[PDB]
């Protein structure tokens, strides 16, 4: 091809800009034009398309968010919506599309590929639950955002006020919670992929206080429930003064870490490789520390899993 | 004197360790022994007191929290508890005491003063609400913690969700909200020291969205109310989707900034000087960029104010 | 005035964008148009001037550098260049100018007013070497960039690698080295405003080694000499393995701190006020924690000093 | 086993503490005692050994450096030193040893196991140059320390100073330069394991300047040469004013990132598994995103490689 497109969909994820830059620079390296599609599939339908020159991706590698923005598009979840998008692409001479985002963005890539239009998905989300990849672009940064709060809370502990609950992001996936929990020394970590007994949790807390543990940190995935509630719940059971922090959308913002920028650079470039090799209808990723790509439809068929051993370890280390 | 003591009281505040380091090193420079009193006034009464060698304040200048710990002491709001405190100090040959902390800590210093025991209060709290000083040790660091969040939230904006409420600490004082609001480009800042009108808050918000402002950030001092309630009010009046972050006790943690460390170092040393100069019942601070000290009880009678011109400015810049 | 201008000159400084935002928003608040002048005085002469809208300073408050750029303009140090700048200001309808920069940029401000253009100077530099102001915009941020380095070095000490030299910026002023050094717990701070003796420096190293100090940290202002040279002289003199960091232009970069964003906002706005008050040939600053403005020539005739007490304190605390 | 020991050796690496914590807590969980050996093998030989209790590794997970300290020991490279080391182990009833560090530490582990003393190596260094692992503990943190510096330099690019050399660590290994280069959008990266030619470096500089690239960032691995030297060469050849940053031991310092803490936690715990299950003469690692262990002698026989595709990619993208 002579001309490709690029968009971002889903919530913002640190590293999207690193991925947009990789896509533009890799394409341009092979003499291919790249056109930016703004506001995701909404902007595609609306015709928000503009050429991205080599310098237009300068000074964005280190920047959070996305210069192409992100928007919801229930219209594109329909055939009338998909139809107008293909029209806008044909109109601007765009022969393939790189889509960067979450579970949502991949369905649109699937549907465009079903309608014969070459499209490759790039995993851009903080929650780590996109198939075809061990890690999504944004996950590493979000974990470092979480542990920055955990580390500050460790300075604020007292003998009376020593129990803390932190509510982290992750729709449906416990990856942020598990990994940030391990990295932050959390005693208890509540995730959708592992059963928890609140009595087992209360016992742990009392055993730790009894042996002189300065403080206890409990991490709660938003997909298990509310931390504000687990906080109230733990107080009146144990009598222990419990402070709850709800981190929220700070977890999607910030400059990406080194790994997120590298992952983004490598996966963006691979998305372009696939489109130029005439291999649309795929998604890219890293698996077992190797770059990979898969059919989107097959990849999406896979259920998300977490490392149960890591969950067990985190319990062991926090005695 | 041959020997003095130091302790920390109130919540944790970044720079408390830089303060402790300075009291210890300044005293030792003049050939005076220093004894740490652990757990604030509670450990004072309990006799939780241990000599600090030169020695023991190494590699703490950059560390958040307090190595001496902080605790609550209702007992020390009583004559009986003050006398047990003075007896433990005598018991250990401590001739003067430096108290680093909040208003709680100052009240005890005034009481020890009424009792004839030389004490100097040093302002260690994040909320800036201590008299005899323009700035308290921990305040600058907290501002930077708040703006880290605000900055990350900017990257998160969409058309869908462009309206954000952040609830910051402050207790009764709007300093953290005012200063972090201005630094963060907050559209509205709700503080105890200045009236607000919710319809004017709503009017500015729509006026901003109109003229294409990418997002509105609203900062709420916890002493004004709950971010959750304000975000609801705003979502229910405008229809705009409103996301609330409540930062919490993360604000009291972290490594202190340069300014907090400098201030802590200067005020700590100055506090020891006053003891050795034969004073007591003073509190130290920085006012008009000069080091100052004042009678504790006189200072405590002053009401806290904020810069109202800065508040007006913050409004003017967010159009 | 119907229309003013704003430019940045000298080196980049954290908070230049906050100051530009404030000038633009403060002018626009009062019904005044604001035109951006790109590339400093060079751009003024070349006519690189573009109106700035309310939203053009959206999402810059938190960014380092300057969206207007800076360039060196020798053409402006002479009388033909200056009046070049003048035809371009009249051609674009610009009745007054805010110059955000260092010392050199003020000179152009002075000369311009004489030719009937009110100009107000705003202090934007990391060096802290401008008269009429206790602090310059970017200084606090530079200090926190330096202590970041010092803090990390504190983790790295061993028995053999125990002595560290870090070279900091500041031009001919010792403020960065002094304040960084106090905040970072430096044992020796070499600055142009204070005598030092390499024997005493070496005496201090040995005293610290003999008493069990884990490491010794040496801060060298660039105005005094080369960190690499000092490090090598220490290792040659003592046999002590000495490690050298030279931070360089990193100190001019990064997101401004809370204090730099506030000072930038207050000072930028003040400049616009002066222009609308009918004043010109002034520069703004903060002195004794109060906003001030001075005649540019008067201000420039003053000599910059550091606080010798803070220098002596740094000695006394690092025993 | 009923007693093991743990030790740190080589330069400090962010995450060594997380690893120490993991070894202590994993052992204690299985009812095994852990003794800390202070100052590496030097301290082992001197008998600088002290029981580590559950809580003694409290509040270290998030801390840079090593609480056990690190020291050089050439004597441990001799038969006598191995003899005296084993005598101290036996005297203290230590039945196996975990060594956390670099090559020096692994050679010591090999020798120990040839002397029939069980020992497991854990990879702890910033430079990623340890066999049996794709990543060493500290590498990811060091990368983030480097890009902080690169990010800040991006803010400072003037028109007459837009060429920057940054010297990074990695003697022998180009991993830091390569990964931080790619993550940082470096135009040129000089590493030991890929060929460079100054003619290409200068051509690339000029080629980017003509196209309107705002700045050129050159990353030089210290194993290739001196940044100060390369900077001079570039300035002298091109007349482009070139500025130089040598970060130095800053790269070994700071709080570990999430990935380093997770890696340290998983690898420390595995070392304990091997010792308790009667293994020894092994090292642990993560390869292809899977926890692995190897015979130390076999792993040491492997040459270090970097990913050549990543290097090629870094050039493609920085046009």
């Amino acid at each position: 091809m002579k001309r490709i497109g690029v968009l971002t969909s889903g919530g913002a994820s640190p590293g999207m800009n690193a991925a947009i830059r990789s896509v533009v620079r890799k394409a341009i390296y092979h003499g291919v034009e790249v056109y930016g599609v703004y506001h995701g599939y909404a902007g595609l339908i609306a015709g928000n398309i503009k050429k991205l020159e080599v310098g237009d991706v300068g000074d964005i590698i280190h920047r959070g968010g996305t210069i192409l923005y992100t928007a919801r598009c229930p219209e594109f979840k329909t055939e009338e919506g998909q139809k107008k998008g293909i029209e806008q692409l044909k109109k601007h001479g765009i022969e393939g599309l790189v889509v960067i985002g979450g579970d949502g963005s991949y369905q649109g890539a699937k549907k465009l590929t079903e309608h014969g239009f070459p499209c490759v998905g790039v995993p851009g989300t903080i929650d780590n639950d996109i198939p075809g990849t061990d890690f999504t672009i944004g996950f590493d940064t979000a974990l470092n955002t979480v542990i920055d709060a955990i580390d500050k809370i460790r300075d604020t502990a007292t003998s009376h006020e020593r129990t803390y609950v932190i509510e982290v992001m992750g729709r449906h996936a416990g990856d942020i919670a598990l990994w940030s929990g391990l990295a932050g020394g959390a005693e208890t970590i509540l995730i959708p992929e592992a059963d928890y007994d609140m009595n087992d949790v209360i016992a742990r807390l009392k055993r730790g206080h009894e042996r002189g543990k300065k403080h206890s940190i409990i991490i709660v995935a938003e997909g298990v429930g509310s931390g504000v509630d687990f906080g109230r719940q733990i107080q009146e059971a144990t009598g222990f003064e419990t402070r709850v922090t709800v981190l929220g959308h700070v977890q999607r913002g910030g400059s990406p870490t080194a790994f997120d920028r590298v992952l983004a650079s490598r996966l963006g470039a691979r998305a372009v490789e696939l489109l130029l090799e005439g291999k649309g209808g795929r998604c890219v990723g890293i698996q077992n520390n190797q770059l990979v790509d898969h059919d989107i439809a097959e990849a999406l068929a896979n259920k998300h899993t977490i490392d149960q051993r890591m969950y067990a370890l985190s319990k062991e280390l926090s005695i």
